[PDB]
């Protein structure tokens, strides 16, 4: 397995859960996290075996609860699109009635602004700490 | 107990019930765009369901996604649980094509709003109910 170049360029790799690599989108919105099952040439969720899907949803829900516990979002959005980047990746985004894309989807509706260095470092450290409380996480 | 949210009822045609999720067809002329709605109250997010319910959900989601792949051969399938305006947990399953009006961006908020042709709607609904019936536990609803 190898993380797709586009996901690597757009994110900070927070660490690895048993199945999915966990990424943080660098854009100043969210937090916007992405789970990437470490399985080669994967296009659709249903292409994973039923058992891989089970581990995926467990990790997905653990990360979603993490977003709920730390950022008290008005709503959480989860999505698997992959129209351009072929490598299966699932977005997990904290949404607010005040964000630039509300109430529509974040995809294709952001300002493109990047999170400040000090802010990025602080968020990454907190996220890694909270992810470490999830079984199997490795930074 | 559980009751389909009025907005989803208005925007869709109920195809039937899988053991956990009600299966709906968005009336808009794009997709096919289906929506799965776990028939359990108090749900706004997937992680709100119990572990057992989540497992049943992902199995139903994949069975429906496989149905979309096998019957419409889309260029890509998109799945999403958004619900910024409709609190009731519902998961979008959409067949995407390089030629659809929203490609390569998301469908949400990027359609023309036009509803599928009447004759086309009846044909698609009937086809979907028949194909969904091949999935374990699916019970068609024609009301
Ligand atoms: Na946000
Ligand atoms: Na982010
Ligand atoms: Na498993
Ligand atoms: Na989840
Ligand atoms: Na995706
Ligand atoms: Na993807
Ligand atoms: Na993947
Ligand atoms: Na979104
Ligand atoms: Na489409
Ligand atoms: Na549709
Ligand atoms: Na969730
Ligand atoms: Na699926
Ligand atoms: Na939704
Ligand atoms: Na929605
Ligand atoms: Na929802
Ligand atoms: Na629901
Ligand atoms: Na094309
Ligand atoms: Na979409
Ligand atoms: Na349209």
């Amino acid at each position: 397995f190898q993380l797709h170049p586009r996901l690597q360029q757009d994110c900070i790799v927070l660490g690895n859960l048993p199945l999915c690599k966990v990424l943080l989108i660098k854009e100043d919105i969210g937090p916007w996290l992405i789970l990437v099952p470490r399985i080669e040439e994967l296009k659709e969720i249903h292409h994973m075996t039923d058992e891989q899907q089970i581990q995926f949803i467990k990790e997905s829900s653990a990360v979603a609860q993490l977003l709920e516990d730390n950022f008290s979002p008005d709503k959480i959005n989860i999505g698997a699109l992959g129209n351009l980047v072929p490598q299966l990746h699932i977005h997990h985004i904290a949404r607010f009635t005040t964000d630039v894309a509300w109430p529509g989807p974040v995809w294709g509706n952001t300002t493109g602004v990047i999170r400040a260095q000090s802010s990025q470092t602080q968020l990454v450290d907190l996220l890694r700490d909270k992810l470490s409380n999830i079984s199997g996480f490795k930074r």
